[PDB]
């Protein structure tokens, strides 16, 4: 049972719904948590699909170790990597490094088994844990210090081919967020603040979280060029013969993901998981007090709804109340309960509640696939669109400097023309930093979205003076 | 690039050939570590699914707990020395060093405790897929001894032990599958000495194999029946259903990337890899008879269209399109790679709607109808598959000698060969054995040579009423594989 209001308290709220739904267990080592069956099965379900996907583009799957050596670490951050040291006892002759990331794992070997034009285009991916000393707050999924991510590096041999492949990626983050997990984002370049630096140019796919105000980024995909090609020495022979560096991408996403999923549909029962990703969409109860026909048709019940590839279970075990199984499923975010007692079984219909609304309805028997395949996709659609909604009176489009402290205590996004230069943004990550304080927390840019609207002739740089290049979204961040 | 050493004469090199050439492993600068590309990781995830499909069935969940154990958890109760331990992130030093997870049990069995309260939290089945790091004393090996390898291990609590042993025995014959019916790789089910348990556990069931061209047998994977010591160092008690408070009976179970070295060893030939058409990234490598004497489109729009055909048989099929190789050469990378079928179609075969398909295990040629492919490769790969594993089946048996008296023993190692001996199974003797094999194969070596026992096996052959111990001469409870081991 959750008590904590989202509205009211939400750090709590958020412990209390991923504690209560037996998602989530407190560990020891600051920054690390245990992800138990309930959440991780839906971390397998977004895993498949996006592998699925990236197979369709050839992408292929390996796996590079999780130590790095130091001198290959320490080449060209560096206070959140962690050492292995020794041994049982013994200390190694070398200390190594576990991966925070793995470039320098990986393109070393991309050096070598790149010679020519034919060995081109190489796309891999793979699935690990990674690990990093995050000196800020530590959030379940949101912020860890070992996270389960996949990293995809690829090289080809034209920037063409490579910005092709940075945006189908991009494209395939948003589907793991809007198709699966049916949170909104929004495309866009990072900011040359903001990027990756050991890259050209870094696209992003950006959330919302209503509750506190925070933008986060829930995904990111890299034109490398080719400064990493020069410095790892990958280059290959062109069709004439010319030595050439390749263009480069990496991308990843991670668990992450399932943070903002909770946030963004949870409520004050608890979770409230979108159909595509729940691994229990249909919850049957049979009601049972003071005294076995039933439990028989929550049977056929279970054959019927899986030839549609429903997936229910059946929760009849004996050592708790119905009471006591309705809160249970409720609080772990199941979107449908169906629920039969003694009345039903003689009507030849059924009681089915929808967690996302609380709305009911009597369905008969031989109408409950196709309609509870109906309100499945109603559940996923419409979760979807009070988020988008949410997420778009959550932006405030501006034109100066003085709109934005008002739009960050209403807890918005600001969305302002900026001129994109270097300084400006490091000055205003630091004048609301100031006015944060002395209130008593800095804005930063988001993105800059590939839907930009217009932009009028004279139109101003909200904050330099300068004139504005472009249409970028600014806020407090994760 | 060829197979140049042959297996049965230089096999180590044999070995480090295949899995290079073949393109499945790239070496690494940290010893003990190496990189699995596609070709090798690609069958670890057929494994990984097939495994997870079948757990999932049984009501066993997966989960993720953290790769780092704080010391005091670790040391709660010769292992010490394998653990790699974090002391510093960036310049900062930690207050205590840091664990990485050599096995689970430390970090699980608190959650455990935690979590059980009631026979109605019972049975808890959970799993994880991970990596677990061990700093090896002994010689690395791709895939069969890493110091880092990747496995899933399952851990389970029940109210009985009944039910703890059924899960055992089904988790069991699971690892049976995946070796047997995945990798067509035989084993032998089998029950560990006192000696080889894990001590942690009450009885420790195995699956055993045997590599040949060393002679040395090789635990495949494991499921232990823990009993109630687990649950009473950490504490993991239910109250039943009179309210009294009960201990729980426990069970773990793992097996590693360890799985795809046995594999290659075992179907593998001079040639290089062969590959079981169940797990094989390409099980159809499609060649177009084509020189860069041209490309007039003829050849490659049939190869496309017999992909095609083919891809919705379910086959996994590649065009080697490739235009600056001879189908010579590629006829040679693509076995080596160990591709278990290769489809030739040139001009010849263009002219008849037919093509030629040669099978990577014998090397027989079939002409076959466009029209009949996908039938026909089908049978060939369930031919292929079971082929693999018979003639593997066959090489374990013919590598196990039934023996009567230790005299037999040097001579029968000698041979490479494992031995099946009536044993009276008391500890102090598998001691003394190991002592007494590692003398004598110090002695008899002309330039790892003690014999231990590998498992009691399930399947007994008969034992003649009055059948005394090989080595004690007591009279012998059951027979007992023993051999050189990895
Ligand atoms: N500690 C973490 N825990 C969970 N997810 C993370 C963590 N750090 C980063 N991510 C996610 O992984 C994605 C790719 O990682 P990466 O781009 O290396 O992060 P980053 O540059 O360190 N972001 P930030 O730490 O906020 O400056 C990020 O865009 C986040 O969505
Ligand atoms: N270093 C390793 N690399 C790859 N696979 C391994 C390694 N160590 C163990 N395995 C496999 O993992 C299975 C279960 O692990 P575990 O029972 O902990 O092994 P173990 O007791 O350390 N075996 P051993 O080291 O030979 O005494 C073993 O039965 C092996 O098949
Ligand atoms: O976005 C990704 C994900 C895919 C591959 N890597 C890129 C960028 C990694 C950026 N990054 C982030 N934290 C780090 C921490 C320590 C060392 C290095 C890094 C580091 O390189
Ligand atoms: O068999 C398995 C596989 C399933 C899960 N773990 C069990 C027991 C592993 C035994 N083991 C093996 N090497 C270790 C090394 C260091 C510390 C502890 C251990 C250790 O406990
Ligand atoms: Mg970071
Ligand atoms: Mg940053
Ligand atoms: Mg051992």
């Amino acid at each position: 049972m959750v008590t904590a209001k989202k509205d009211e308290n939400f750090s709590e709220w958020y412990t209390q719904a991923i504690v209560r739904s037996e998602m989530i267990e407190y560990y020891d080592i600051s920054g690390c948590y245990i992800m138990r069956p309930w959440a991780f099965h839906i971390w397998e379900k977004v895993q498949r699909f996006f592998d699925d996907e990236i197979k369709k583009m050839g992408v292929e799957n390996s796996y590079f170790p999780m130590f790095v050596s130091r001198h290959k670490l320490e080449k060209e951050f560096s206070p959140e990597v962690a050492w292995v040291t020794h041994y049982g006892d013994s200390p190694l002759p070398e200390k190594i490094a576990i991966r925070p990331t793995s470039e320098t794992i990986m393109y070393p070997a991309y050096a070598k088994w790149i010679r020519s034009h034919r060995d081109l285009p190489l796309k891999l991916n793979q699935w690990c844990s990674v690990v990093r000393w995050e000196f800020k707050q530590p959030t379940p999924f949101l912020r860890t210090r070992e996270f389960l991510w996949q990293e995809g590096h690829t090289a080809h041999a034209t920037e063409e081919e490579a910005w092709e492949l940075v945006l189908d990626i991009l494209e395939l983050y948003r589907r793991w967020y809007e198709e699966c997990l049916a949170v909104p984002v929004i495309k866009g370049e990072k900011s040359e603040g903001e990027k990756f630096a050991g890259g050209k140019k870094t696209t992003t796919v950006e959330a919302f979280i209503p509750e506190n105000g925070r933008g986060i980024q829930a995904a990111t995909s890299h034109l490398l060029g080719t400064n990493f090609a020069k410095m790892f020495e990958i280059e290959f022979e062109d069709e004439e013969g010319h030595k050439r560096l390749v263009h480069q991408t990496s991308w990843g996403c991670t668990t992450r993901s399932l943070g903002v999923m909770i946030m963004t549909h949870g409520d004050d029962k608890g979770l409230v998981i979108p159909p595509r990703v729940a691994s229990v969409q249909v919850v049957i109860i049979p009601i049972l007090f003071k005294d076995g026909e039933i439990l028989g048709k929550c049977r056929e019940l279970k054959t019927m709804l899986e030839k549609a590839d429903i997936r229910v279970r059946i929760d009849d075990r004996s050592n708790y109340t119905p009471g006591w199984k309705y809160n249970h499923w409720e609080v772990k975010g199941v979107p449908l309960r169906l629920e039969l007692g003694p009345k039903d079984l003689a009507k030849g219909t059924a009681r089915v509640v929808r967690r996302d609304t609380g709305e009911a309805y009597q369905i008969s028997w031989a109408d409950l696939a196709p309609k509870l395949l109906e309100l499945m996709e109603g559940i996923q659609r419409s979760l979807f669109e009070k988020a988008k909604a949410r997420l778009h009176e959550g932006i405030e489009k501006i034109s100066t400097f003085d709109e934005v402290m008002p739009a960050l205590n209403r807890k918005h996004l600001v969305l302002a023309p900026w001129c994109e230069d270097p300084e400006s943004e490091e000055q205003i990550k630091k004048e609301t930093q100031k006015l944060s304080e002395i209130q008593a927390g800095a804005m930063k840019t988001l993105c800059i979205p590939f839907d930009q609207p217009p932009m009028p002739e004279g139109t101003k740089c909200f904050y330099t003076g300068k004139p504005a290049k472009r249409w970028t979204l600014w806020g407090r961040s994760y």
